[PDB]
């Protein structure tokens, strides 16, 4: 029996281990958009730096759960990190598209678990995901809303994408 | 075509591929042994440390492979990461057994890698391993010989290993 | 017979003086592109300095092997320098590409000096090939594989040039 | 029609053309020469100094006088290099006497070119000749002068070389 | 076993444990000159100075083949260190040519280690003798013949002798 | 005859030559050990920086009776160097009584040189041997027993020899 286990309901525990390969998933969906980028018949390097930090945001939000987990006395337990959907991701709007939605299953999943933690009435796990992953998770879906809104006003495509790609720069 | 592409063999670009998939996993391998290094009922910090660092310089190495295939004019293919072989990792002394030979068997991949390389005649691949890769392996496994040889020697359990965590803090 | 030379092939000799006249000659070619890009009628600031610099770097290439034959204790034998192919060189697009063509027959040249070089169990030569001038050729093709894209993105043509040719100045 | 063009003769369009290519030349003599003194059986890199210097400055006056052209509308017409006239120099003066014939003959030329544009009342291009090239030349051909005077007193061969050698250095 | 061992054929172990007491030689030898030339009846300081510098440069050759038998699970083997050839080395231009054959028979010592190790593929000594060994060898052999040269010139013997010893200093 | 010797012995110009030998011996001894230390199943930092100072040390004990020779007008002959007597040193304890009982040994001879110095009646040489070797030797010799009596205390072997090792390094 773990010594500082307390009030943590085991149900609990196995969405945040689902959870963290969710976040892993997502941070090698957002390293291959990355490097995508940097192909010599892409070159838009603002776009490979933003999906090179979101790509560490994400194993960030993998490491948060799993110090979490160890934090209330749950068990980390890794799985496989499944491939990318695709290789190729397309124009720069087509990955910030894949990004938004992306961006909110994750928040969908995050919500689902939020909804388990209240269900077993774990308030300290409720007050981590609304301050450490909701929060961040909105703010994000924001930006990439308003970046897709800027690259179809500038572009999407031609002059106009390489102009947004130097703002991302 | 590829407009970069100069003297790259395909069977090049395809085993690059697979060593980034090792890279990764390795990466993946040492992030558990990290987090299982601060569970509660473990708390060796300074081997945790050293397997977070680890886990960081694995994923460097993805990267840099990954950065020379688009050099090349290669092109990146992602697979399916797979969970580490194990949960938890046993002691200090049981993890770095493991971890000298994961790094002996991705020594074992990056000088086939060398021998693909020179069997096709491209200096500047050998060149890349021989620099880049080949070097840090060697210095890393005697690095990890040392640490086994001096945790065999102040423990390996109990008060050793609470010694030799520190000088790894 | 020279005091210091050890090891060291006549072919391997031969083939440093030709390859020497080689890099005299692109440094010339892009000597010429820089100042076609400062006519009146051109006034493309970026794409000039773009080449004057690559014309200083192709005459430090030449000087690197000057001072190699040297060390070796070879004779450097200087030839005529033949005129760049163009007077005039089109379109920032089409110097771009005629230089990623010139870059390409360079890179199999050194590549055929460096065959040279094994073949007659030269590893210095070789060690030079691969540290002071393949990973340069190779980083230099990726790096004009790039511009291309991008200014085939941004223009190639009109108000796309104007602002590719900024983010050369 | 070039749109900056005014009172600039063909004929000191030409000859500007011809003196790019003699100042081109004199920069590769003097490129020669510069490490011909840098060979392990000479080792007078006082000399090889000088001579390398030498060699940069004539570029830059090949590269003031392109400028020259397309300031004033007309056309770099670029032709081939020669060849050195040799391969091995001799001594530090019988380099040092080359080398003040060779700035004769380029100051004759200036001096011709001067006597195309006044006698075609080009008041710009004679002003450029006269501050940029002839008083140049002028203070160069007494300064080797004075250096081969030194270097007869000194040497000129032997312990004298030597030493002079050093001065340059 | 060693627990590091991969890919090291005893045949490169026993060719650096032969190569380690060759730098000690060398170092033995230079040292020898070094105070030869402190003798009151020789007294040439810049000399001196170069030969100690030699000396300790052997011995840092030595130590990083040890070292590197180290790393790879080798064992080092210590022998005899023979006493130099002479006593009295003669006139500085006689130390010189010796340093110079010595510093060839080395080199020839080297590519034959090198040869050995390509011959069982291993590109990781293949590089460390490129990269620190074969390099320093013939900017060495260069610089050495180079001071002979000067030597000769000066020199070698008398004032000249005096004079550049100085620049040794 | 030289022109510095005055009121030199022979019989101490040949003693202090085979001093000379005795000191490089002990470098070479301490250089073995020094090594013996940083094998990967040894790993006792501490000690290998112990006896690579040690080993620096004799080399400057040499050095200094090296130019003692000279300023006397005495002429330096040097022998042959033989191999340590182990290859392998055991324990850290066992190279520290090795150790030990060398300093000893070195000590009886400087004390033997002493003796022969003041039985010529030379009071210069007599006077170095007291102020740059005698009082050395002491103080290493009563450095060492305490290493040895405060390894014995902390180890010597395991946990001990770890921290004993540590408060070297
Ligand atoms: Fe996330
Ligand atoms: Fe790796
Ligand atoms: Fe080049
Ligand atoms: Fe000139
Ligand atoms: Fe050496
Ligand atoms: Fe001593
Ligand atoms: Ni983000
Ligand atoms: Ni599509
Ligand atoms: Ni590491
Ligand atoms: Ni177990
Ligand atoms: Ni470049
Ligand atoms: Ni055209
Ligand atoms: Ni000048
Ligand atoms: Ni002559
Ligand atoms: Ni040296
Ligand atoms: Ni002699
Ligand atoms: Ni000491
Ligand atoms: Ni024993």
């Amino acid at each position: 029996a773990s010594q500082v286990r307390q009030n943590y309901h085991e149900d609990c525990e196995a969405s945040i281990n689902k959870q963290i390969n969710m976040e892993l998933y997502a941070s090698y969906v957002y390293l291959s958009m990355a490097y995508y980028f940097e192909r010599d018949d892409v070159a838009l390097p603002g776009f490979a730096k933003f999906f090179k930090e979101s790509s560490d945001e994400e194993r960030e939000h993998a490491q948060t759960f799993m110090k979490y987990q160890n934090k209330r006395g749950g068990r980390i337990v890794l799985q496989q990190i499944a491939a990318p959907s695709m290789q190729e991701w397309g124009t720069g709007l087509e990955a910030l598209q894949a990004a938004l939605d992306l961006e909110k299953q994750v928040n969908q999943s995050l919500l689902e678990l939020h909804s388990t933690a209240s269900g077993n009435n774990d308030p300290h796990l409720t007050k981590l995901l609304e301050d450490e992953y909701l929060e961040e998770q909105v703010d994000s879906i924001k930006k990439i809303g308003d970046m897709i809104t800027k690259l179809k006003r500038a572009g999407p495509h031609g002059l106009g994408e390489y102009m947004f790609d130097k703002e991302l720069n």
